[PDB]
């Protein structure tokens, strides 16, 4: 089997991408944030505290003839940005782009933090990291990809995120028309539960490539590119007037500036992030200070190849017995 679904930016800055997902019988379609940095499929639901729902579409398990309470199971998750959610669990039929999994754990939110309530465009998350990170207790549950894997033509999914445009998540096949040149594959460590890999270096603009190992994760659920402070300083030093602002929370730059590209290495190959992908716009409406899309990871504990980096590439998440990541230009 295969599946193929369009993913659409939630706003004009590509802050996140939503993909329609069919849950239950008859289908209830919710727009979920596919997140290769986490491993829970959770939704706003008829059980979510009413004051914490503000425009989202909810899953109502009582209206699904295939929903079953997973008795005794609870979940609770906290994300790198400080947001969180928790609740109980049903199993139900879940389909993405024509690919159907029966008995998928659907984590029903009883509580969500304010950032989720305040974003009416995201109805939940669909985690695509390794199932060892799933938070369901006392019996950890498998991700959608883990459940679908055996049925897929090939045990892979691909992320093809658009810049200011829709893109595609495919499951079970690699669309050879969706990229240019060849795909370069690189080793993955699953020891932390992430799609963790080692970039071979970077370049700023037309500058010389610096060969240096940068361990980080491929995370579709994080907006920006978070890299070591040395690398980030070298980038922003090429933008006149750019500075790190403690009050804003990272590097800002004059909105009048033209940004240089940023290149990252995948083995001997190179992925170029155009400068315009690094512009996240005014820090507040009408401001001439703009927020940068490359930020320091020094306070995170891990480097993160978020959407800024991934949307410059066609990315293969190879879930074979020994997983690997592939990157191609497009």
């Amino acid at each position: 089997s295969t599946g193929s679904a369009t993913t659409t930016p939630i706003d004009s800055l590509d802050d996140a991408y939503i993909t329609p997902v069919q849950i239950g019988t008859p289908a209830q379609t919710l727009n979920l944030d596919f997140d290769t940095g986490s491993s829970d499929l959770w939704v706003f639901s008829s059980e979510t505290t009413a004051s914490e729902v503000d425009g989202q579409t909810i899953y109502t398990p009582s209206k699904s003839t295939t929903a079953k309470l997973l008795s005794g199971a609870t979940w609770s998750i906290s994300y790198g940005d400080g947001s969180s959610s928790s609740g109980d669990v049903y199993t139900d039929t879940v389909s993405v782009g024509g690919l159907t999994v029966t008995g998928q754990a659907v984590e029903s939110a009883k509580k969500v933090s304010s950032s989720f309530t305040e974003d009416s465009t995201i109805d939940g998350l669909l985690g695509l990291a390794f199932s060892t990170l799933n938070t369901v207790s006392p019996t950890q549950q498998k991700t959608f990809f883990d459940n679908a894997k055996a049925s897929l033509d090939s045990p892979v999914f691909t992320a093809d995120l658009g810049y200011h445009a829709p893109g595609t998540y495919n499951f079970g096949f690699i669309d050879t028309t969706a990229y240019t040149g060849s795909i370069t594959y690189t080793a993955v460590s699953t020891k932390q539960g992430f799609w963790e890999w080692t970039s071979t270096g970077y370049a700023v603009g037309s500058g010389t490539f610096k060969s240096t190992s940068i361990d980080g994760i491929a995370d579709t659920g994080t907006t920006l590119l978070y890299l070591p402070a040395t690398v980030v300083s070298a980038y922003w030093a090429q933008v006149s007037g750019a500075k790190s602002s403690s009050s804003v929370g990272g590097y800002v730059f004059p909105c009048s500036a033209t940004l240089p590209s940023f290149t990252f290495g995948v083995g001997s190959a190179r992925i170029v992030i155009p400068g315009d992908y690094i512009d996240f716009g005014p820090i507040s409406t009408g401001s001439s200070s703009c927020f940068g899309g490359i930020q320091s990871s020094a306070g995170i504990g891990i480097n993160i190849f978020g959407d800024v980096a991934l949307k410059a590439a066609f990315v293969v998440f190879n879930g074979a017995t020994t997983p690997t990541l592939g990157f191609a230009s497009k």
